[PDB]
């Protein structure tokens, strides 16, 4: 019965004492089979280490069906450390987005602002985010401290110019900004 | 004489008085032109320094006609040197 609801609704006597065997593995290998699939087609290396840049996998999942897979790059992390993959999957330009887990902590990319767009606030100098003091939906007075930086050993505290609401905020404490970047979207 | 055989035919009146004035230089202008074309059109920034990932240029190539190009990433150097740029021209993917 809770087999049957949890899925779709197959279920193997093969899965049933499974399921009794090892209950808390059982379920935990459903959700990583529901999340990536047959895993064990994976050749070893590729299971334990991904792929190099260039390189091509041949993924054997049957009878003359295969996964031709080809990683060509893998881009900066974007400011939510975010890096995209540029794969080739037979013959198919393919991207796929990937959280980088905390190995730069700052080296997220913030896009540029645009500096004819009044909600887009932009870094006036290099430096770092000393405290992020709002986040997103959160609704600001005008003149009101939204963020401190540190460029030299000085600290300016960043203002909202308008009565308004938190967009987006693309730093986090302790990320190194350069000229331009932006910081704050507010409407 | 010496021009329309260099280049693909039909040599202008300016021309021959820019060799005739600069040999050399008038020369390379011609290869570099060959190359990459008409660079005048670009913007300073860009002719200075090409661009940053997730940019955005645009260039005026006439009165209501624009090249469009953004640079989406440039890869890590293959075994000889080249790198891939993945770029968007004007709506379309493409690879240098």
């Amino acid at each position: 019965e809770l087999l049957e609801e949890e899925q779709q609704g197959p279920v193997t006597e093969q899965d049933i004492i499974s399921y009794v065997l090892y209950p808390k593995v059982y379920e935990q290998y459903i959700q990583t089979r529901n999340q990536y699939g047959n895993l064990s087609l994976l050749d070893t290396p590729t299971f334990f280490f991904g792929m190099r840049n260039g390189e091509t996998v041949e993924i054997e999942i049957d009878k003359g069906k295969r996964l031709i897979i080809k990683l060509e790059t893998i881009s900066e992390p974007d400011e939510n450390g975010n890096r995209t993959i540029y794969y080739a999957m037979n013959g198919q330009a393919r991207r796929i987005y990937i959280k980088d887990e905390n190995v730069h902590t700052n080296a997220n990319v913030k896009p540029k602002a645009d500096k004819s767009n009044p909600s887009h606030i932009g870094a006036q100098m290099p430096g770092s985010v000393t405290e992020v003091k709002v986040s997103v939906g959160e609704t600001v007075k005008a003149n009101q401290p939204l963020l401190i930086t540190e460029a030299m050993k000085m600290e300016t505290t960043i203002q909202a110019p308008f009565d308004g609401v938190i967009k987006q905020v693309t730093v986090n404490n302790g990320d190194t900004i350069a000229t331009g970047d932006l910081l704050i979207e507010i409407e």
